[PDB]
């Protein structure tokens, strides 16, 4: 085994609360930490959990290309990996969603034979779905970088959700500590008018960064984005959400191939899943209590568990070790190095529990933890 | 005006580790918990954190429409809200990403006048970006439900990433405890052949659910998906990633209006067909690295300058839901009861404005919110 590793983790968007349990445990275990976050409470919190940190944010500067900064950020991390150290990089949100230097550093580490992994986090788009009360499933979601959207003439879909990141720095390749002069913003507004029309809604979204703050969820017309006092509200942490303009027709040939309806029958056009998208222009709210809904609610009074339902029935020893593998990176490493020896080290496991842990297979652990007489489709 | 609330939270995809600190703290503080997760170690963990939990998974059944189950799930949660209680619903991953009952329950609670909020979590798409080593920024990302993709003829874009959820149950409305007979999967494969070609890559992705497991990241051709032994590997936790065919050329009219020049970023997408190796250390990269020797902190860079007392209270507001509720009820009273704050710190907390808290915690030299790493 070659010494040295790079694990890159996120902190989420809202200070501290949106960090994952595994991001925290890897930060605490690291030999060195490199971080890039944009609120002071999160920075202070990281500095309590590890005493060998470097702030990557100081490698930005007024008038400096962001590409130069990114090469510097990545080289600082890989230099320490090359000394045989367990290094952790930290980026706000999800560390691989609209983040350049993380992909670069991990690809270099991997090419040179070091252990390299990214742990996912909660992005600004994850926050958007939660705060605007939409699901990417209905009716699909397109996500772009705003400048790229324009330069490569990326296609819109007026029947699906559209999300645009980096709307506060259209055509801007450098940095300033105070803020951007977003004077090419009109080029974006022109594209939106062309595709959606002057009166279609655009939602200006800023997720709350502090736990007591409310999110910004302000609706404007495409035309209203040319007013100055409205335009200056769009900054470095602004994202746009553009809702669908219309509903796309169903394909009858596909409906028959999928056997969803027989030949001769057409879908119910006036049918929608509750609730309606609140941001769409002139769309009425759907009824939550149709007769079929009301009948399902009646069945609750009766209801008991089905015969094939598998209730949880585990032990303290088993639950404890499974929790430990998720929260203690050193215990995980030991388990992976030798399943059998780790399994024999754990007190109080039953023969079936010890064997299931010895194997490590998903089927085995489920048999050991559930009363028997992988399907999670909630979509 | 009215007692009772609903907060919906997620657990992430990989057992326990991918839960957020705030999802955990709201689960602990709740009067009643309702959960729907799909591995036993996460279920066991939830049950150690609150004494009053109900498993929503028992409302599925063989040959029963998933729609009927979703209506029952939402009504059970809102019933406890109507009793004036603080209720938490828990769904695996992000609780609003391809999840029907969460949106339903939140919309009903809001319309009736109760407090209602969703806290975001780590989705299967978040895991996909991390494990396949791709960024939705480059070159854009389209995300669809596989059956909806077919039924409403949703457009493909051959120059952007494509992600498809629910590929294991094409055209299937009901539930079965054993698994799906995914016998309409061929209709999906036909659309992908029409749009991308028989030899184009499709990556079959399953994120690790247990902390010791490896992800499934198996690359097939579209044509290979017709083979019975390959098709039957696609199940209830399977997602597809389809990479771009090629790179789209820049538009000169727009380049002129943005005032740019009339150069691929490292690293290249490993999944895209016939993409060459990009050099990590070009001349410009080598010169950026040389500058690290003499580098010092910029003049307008604002180093953190805070106190133990101020850091502690900001951490407390993020990790203690009842402390947050107390502060939001009365900023003055809360700030007065925090020991050892400076006058500037106490006044900043009383205001609660972002500008005030940032001034209190940083040195401002001779005010920005600017995090563009994309
Ligand atoms: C360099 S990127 C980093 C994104 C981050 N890694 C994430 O996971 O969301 C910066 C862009 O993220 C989005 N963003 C960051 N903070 C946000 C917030 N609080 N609310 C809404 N969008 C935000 C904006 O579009 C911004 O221009
Ligand atoms: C009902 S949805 C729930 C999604 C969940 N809320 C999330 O945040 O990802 C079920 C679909 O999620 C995706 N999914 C769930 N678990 C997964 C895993 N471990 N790896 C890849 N995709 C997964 C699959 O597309 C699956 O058919
Ligand atoms: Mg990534
Ligand atoms: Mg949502």
């Amino acid at each position: 085994t070659k010494a040295g590793s790079l694990t890159i983790v996120g902190t989420g968007i809202e200070s501290i609360g949106q960090m994952t349990l595994q991001a925290l445990s890897y930060i605490e275990a690291a030999a060195k930490v490199f971080y890039c976050v944009i609120d002071p409470a999160t920075e202070a919190f990281i500095l309590t959990k590890n005493k060998n940190c470097v702030d990557l944010y100081q490698y930005y500067d007024n008038g400096k290309s962001r590409l130069n900064t990114y090469t510097q950020m990545s080289e600082l991390m890989v230099r320490e990996v090359r000394k045989g150290l367990d290094v952790v990089g930290v980026f706000y949100g999800h560390p691989g969603v609209f983040v350049n230097p993380s992909h670069r550093a991990l690809a270099i580490a991997k090419s040179e034979g070091y252990r390299a992994r990214m742990l996912p986090g909660v992005s600004a788009e994850d926050c958007l779905f939660a705060d605007l009360c939409i699901d990417p499933s209905n009716p699909g979601c397109l996500t772009y970088e705003a400048s790229d959207f324009l330069i490569r003439d990326r296609p819109v879909s007026i029947h699906s959700h559209l999300v645009l990141f980096q709307v506060g720095c259209v055509g801007i390749a450098d940095f300033n500590f105070t803020g951007f002069d977003n004077n090419k913003f009109g080029v974006l507004v022109d594209r939106l008018e062309q595709e959606y029309g002057a009166e279609h809604p655009v939602v200006h979204y800023i997720a709350a960064m502090m736990p007591h703050q409310d999110p910004v969820t302000d609706k404007y017309t495409v035309a209203q984005l040319r007013e100055p006092e409205i335009a200056k509200r769009v900054g470095g942490v602004s994202t746009f959400y553009i809702p669908p303009k219309a509903r796309k027709a169903s394909n009858l040939d596909i409906i028959r191939r999928l056997e969803l309806l027989p030949a001769g029958q057409v879908p119910d056009k006036k049918a929608r899943i509750y609730p309606a998208n609140q941001w769409e222009p002139d769309v009425p709210e759907v009824e939550p209590y149709r007769p079929s809904d009301q009948a399902a609610i009646a069945q609750l009074a009766d209801h008991a568990p089905p015969e094939q339902y598998q209730p949880l029935a585990t032990s303290k020893a088993m639950s404890d070790v499974m929790t430990k593998l998720a929260l203690d990176p050193k215990a995980l490493a030991d388990y992976k190095a030798d399943h059998r020896a780790f399994a024999q080290s754990v007190p109080d496991l039953t023969p079936q529990e010890r064997a299931a842990l010895e194997l490590g297979d998903s089927w085995a652990i489920r048999c050991a933890m559930k009363n028997m007489p992988v399907i999670g489709v909630i979509g």
